[PDB]
């Protein structure tokens, strides 16, 4: 593996993520804490009612941050199927070009739930192009580092789309998207790219793993949220294995983790939480927890983020530094030893303890 261009690693604290966005500009505080993180995310919906869009509002935090910190690594999300509003040349392009959103058979446009959010229709070549050079364009800039393609399960979860545009077509976006995967691993060798692609599927018989070649890493969400009538417990075994996998393969992991309990969801897919909402003794004790699971799973390049929601502006956490993230880890000892639903894990100045069937860990700080 070449690593050349991934972000900065250390194991003396905890490694961290940071997954955002704003309305608004950051304020400077605020770019000092993001400079702060060794891997950044840049959300959708960047900015937008400042800088006008969100590719504008990408580019000015992007710039910012790197002039307090030039070795953060800064990514930009791109959704690969889904339209969401605030991109100015996407509103451009698809007020173009209405063919450019998935329809059924009748000709009308399929959608998100609750909603009027539509869908690139990929298989369109001059769609995939459209999509390609935009993620392209805007890591070609000086202060983005690569890309974070998010939707990949709802493009590899047969269901997904079958069922809005039957099984056809949903096989031809398939082939479409390993198309496009594989120009950006190509167009993007130099640069970092993250999918959101581990998560506990029945569909998927190594949980993602089978598509992380395209890849430099993976982001993970759901991680906790269980579907297809498995335990919480049982769901979070089968994720940690996975994840276990990958870190030792060598691929960055970027594990999000919702500090507020999932919002009652049984698709598998996504990972909407309610706002947190703990005293200051529970929430040490859902952060000991988090920490405890990622820590079962961490390797070299493995990065966590603990957050009530990716919108700093609704956060409890924004700017906020736990005790548990200034204290000294050190280096693994050796991998995580399994005891049905129990955990343990040494580290140089930590020894972590966590039990899935009753919800808790312990943190033994050296």
């Amino acid at each position: 593996i070449d690593y050349s261009n991934y972000p900065e690693f250390s194991w003396d604290t905890m490694p961290l993520y940071m997954h955002v966005r704003k309305n608004t500009a950051y304020t400077d505080e605020e770019i000092n804490y993001l400079a702060s993180f060794p891997l950044i995310t840049l959300e959708k919906s960047q900015a937008q009612n400042t800088y006008g869009s969100t590719e504008e509002g990408t580019l000015a935090t992007a710039s910012a941050i790197k002039l307090k910190n030039n070795k953060a690594k800064v990514l930009y999300y791109r959704n690969v199927v889904i339209n969401w509003g605030n991109y100015k040349n996407d509103d451009e392009f698809i007020s173009k070009n209405p063919s450019a959103l998935l329809k059924n058979q009748n000709n009308e446009l399929v959608y998100m739930p609750n909603g009027s959010t539509p869908f690139f229709d990929i298989t369109k070549s001059f769609v995939q192009e459209y999509w390609l050079k935009s993620v392209e364009d805007m890591v070609a800039t000086p202060n983005i580092d690569g890309t974070f393609i998010d939707a990949n399960i709802k493009v590899l979860v047969p269901s997904f789309f079958s069922s809005k545009v039957g099984v056809n077509k949903q096989a031809e976006i398939e082939n479409s998207y390993f198309s496009m995967m594989s120009r950006l691993k190509e167009s993007l060798s130099n640069n970092l790219i993250l999918a959101n692609i581990i998560r506990v599927r029945p569909e998927f018989e190594e949980n993602g793993l089978e598509y992380l070649g395209y890849f430099n890493g993976s982001y993970l969400e759901g991680f906790d949220s269980e579907a297809f009538g498995m335990s919480n417990a049982e769901y979070l075994v089968e994720g940690i294995e996975a994840t276990q996998k990958a870190a030792q393969s060598g691929k960055i992991i970027t594990m999000t983790l919702g500090l507020g309990e999932a919002i009652d969801n049984n698709t598998g897919i996504d990972d909407q939480r309610e706002d947190v909402d703990l005293n200051d003794e529970e929430l040490n004790k859902r952060v000991d927890y988090l920490l405890a699971i990622f820590l079962i799973c961490a390797e070299k390049y493995s990065y966590v983020y603990l957050h009530d929601g990716y919108l700093a502006t609704n956060s409890a956490v924004w700017l906020h530094q736990f005790d548990q993230y200034k204290k000294a880890l050190g280096a693994p000892l050796g991998k995580a030893i399994k005891n049905g639903y129990i955990y343990t894990r040494k580290f140089e100045n930590l020894d972590v303890w966590l039990n899935l069937e009753t919800q808790t860990a312990t943190l033994t700080w050296k």
